């Protein structure tokens, strides 16, 4: 990974490769669905608080639209999969919470959504498409939260 | 580079461009997102158990060249030589050169022969993701099974 | 607040909004125009004929869990007692706590047994309009039939 | 019910919720209606006369369009069950008059619709969608009539 | 005005306003564009072979009003006598009045019985174009059959 | 029927009913139409010669568009029906060709299509709708031929 | 002009305009890319085995007048002639005149008797394309077999 | 054939008829498509080598929406079946490709794309309509390639 600590990759971009474990310690790899679904990366800060139990809470409440045969949904996160785990059955969270735990928030460097001063990933999101390449990206400030339906939007034009 | 260490299923099949017996170019990647690829190494062309295994191949190609998947044929042998075989044998697939370097993708797919310097006979179905999904390399004397082939392609379909 | 007299189909489900066993708010609301909502009542996680009960839920649970309709089991117990008997008994439905004010929702659907602090074996299905449609509470010794929750929840739909 | 007198309710409100005897005496409760159709109320002023025994008569002549699977209709008036029943068995109407009857124009008044002067109600007609909100609001007056057909524009847009 | 020369098939169908048991009005261009009409002719309520033959529409109604068709049965009576007639009989299809004029309707349709000042058993099945298409008037003691309506119905549609 | 003349009848007036024998000497009545199909009604000139040649062999060359369904073309002449049948045998014509020949021109006349001082119907054309109403409405002046395309296009939108 | 070698599968059927019995005129060109057409010479109006071969077109017309098709029977008589026989007859299909030039068409499609100055009994199915698909001539004594042409057509269609 | 050089037929014209023999000596006729297939027509200048490699290779690459149901693609060349036969083998074309032989370039002459001083087809491209007439003609110049998706797009309104 070649870590771009805060420069979020944009549009055009080919996503960084990876092989991360979920919250139940399965290892899942991005270019694994290449050639089959477009894929949804949410990054979040950390699990049990602030903005984020607000944005996958979003990504729960309408899951079928993310996870179904054109779209997979990944989100991601410093944390090992025990906090992911138990975070995840507190929330009503099915979808796989990954662990860019050791090293410490390599995947997100790579994304350039690293905050390097906190040691968290800023609030990123990126849509992958079938061929590995970014069409959608962004990283929403402190002050705002993200909105699904904008995800949503992005990977309904990848399958139409 | 594994020699004889054969990949597993669930592994990426590795990428490789060579030339078929018309010298075309044929990449893997190229199938990606369109059609599951059958993939059989076999040692030497005009010689051992693969004339009945490729035969068998050419028996029930329809079944192999599709629009859900391709099959493709790999040997240490260059064109001209498997030229000659395909036409002689009535082989339409095409049969790729794992030439120079010598064995190159024989040996990333773990299924290469380093004392004998051919392929063993191994074979993979790698699906639109480039995933292995099936793999096997039976051992001397026991030849493969076209209809075990069919029915892995099957399961990646419909 | 009817004690144990109670609600008859055709009347409108009480509203609650009670933590389940991994201390989640679920309303009942919150399926209306959605799905239809089984509700089991009973009285004591750990004992009595309810662990044969719900067993049964669980034993047929993807009948009575999918995109037509839902189960609620409800007791008095806290999220604690409950978390802990549904890992021990394999259950993923949600066991909600009607746990302080005590017994308040198992008394608005008239199923609560004031002499002993419990509610007593009572079970309704409500339907997408929040009505009631189907009510039963068996007496003593008596067990709940699963089939027939199945069944009133199949007139539901199609 | 929370008395309004005739300041009429418009669209985004609560619609008051209401118990009340058909032509048949049967019960009909608004709420039920919730989470599956919407629901057509055409409050009117007194059975056997006036310019309603023609807006009910357009209700009638276009029934299928205000009974469906996707929607109800309820005729709303002071008068009680015995005056309803005679009225629809020689206008021919099918659909259900319900009795705002005793407490007198109680639901009327809940709804803004209701004349102190005469003790009637207005000719006001609500939609009410799956939410219990109210989507179409209008109350004729003397003078005018209504048009059915500005009623299913309003109930095909919450099927829409 | 043709008394008792019946109306043959491929005529048009006389145009008519009259009232029904509850003295709405009933006009059979109403129909034309929508359903076929069934036209039954009767002498008088309360008597005659004409009460079989109205209890066997009734027991039959579903069939004969749908959207595709509807049934209506005349006669000579005021609406008071048929309204009576209809609650004890459990007659819930329209009966028209054809009373003053006297017998007009049934004289259009040439099924007017002119000494005794009633319609003779005379039935029509009028199509979507206000056409007759099928037509009868059993002679005295012969009852109509109610199948035979139900199948020339059923051929002007599907 | 009341004589116009060739004070031609437009679009919104009740179209004159008429019973007329066709080639092979059978009762055509336009009534019989009323609720089931939109009917073309084609007047021409004289059987065997002019633009009408022309018009019916339109007619003829896109008969399907015209007898379907939903629609009905009826030809009017004044020649009797031993005239038209054998017109009809030479031009491949399949459709009814209706004899206004005694009276003479009666028909012609209460629709406003009929030359007085030659005493043949003027090429005019009408589309009357299943309420009996004319909704299209053209007579064509010498010089100029009638184009079928705009007739069908009449006929599709009382289908539309 | 090829007099009597019978054009073969494969060619283009040559155009032609001619008049049918009731003087119009029909042209081959004209079915071009809507139906396929049968042709089917025949010498001599009023007489020969053709009279029970045009009977047998005549007794399964339907079968050849379609959406997908049309039957043209063809011979050196003129209109006259053709109207006549086809009145007496029962045919309703074309019957066409390569009257003036004599046999003309006959000779283009190579079925022309230059001795006896008629069309020798040969018949063709031209599809879509104006290819000729179909091609016989049977010899003196026997009769072409009107199951054989329809099964000729319906090849070319579904 | 009447020879135009390089005066290239436009659309609107006729498509000179022709039988020519494929890479696999089968005769190939022009005319056989009429009332059945809309039909492109690729000329190209010699085998092995320059640009048309290149835009066979794009025929090749979306062959089934050139060799369809409704469409039929030839391409064709100076060159003699043999030659072409070794070609097509070591590129995959299994489309025909049409030997203007003997006599030299008379089919290219007649479409007007042929280039009298080298004495090889210029790159000329049209579509033939089931009519027979040219309803989309082009012919590049040096230093341009075609592109096959204007090929598609002409042949999609024969279809539309």
């Amino acid at each position: 990974k070649v870590p771009r600590g805060s420069h979020m990759l944009n549009v055009g971009a080919t996503a960084p490769d990876f092989t991360l474990r979920d919250q139940n310690q399965q290892l899942v790899t991005l270019r694994g669905y290449r050639g089959a679904k477009n894929v949804l990366l949410v990054f979040f800060p950390l699990a049990f608080t602030g903005i984020c139990q607000g944005e996958l809470d979003q990504l729960r409440d309408h899951l079928p639209e993310f996870e179904n045969d054109d779209s997979a949904a990944l989100a991601i996160s410093v944390g090992p999969p025990p906090t992911h785990k138990i975070w995840a059955t507190q929330s009503g969270f099915t979808f796989p919470l990954l662990s860019d735990f050791w090293p410490h928030g390599a995947v997100s460097q790579a994304y350039g959504v690293f905050n390097e001063q906190a040691g968290i990933a800023n609030r990123g999101t990126f849509v992958v498409d079938r061929s590995g390449i970014i069409r959608f990206a962004e990283m929403k400030q402190p002050g705002e939260v993200r909105d699904q339906r904008l995800w949503t939007d992005a990977l309904a034009a990848l399958t139409a």
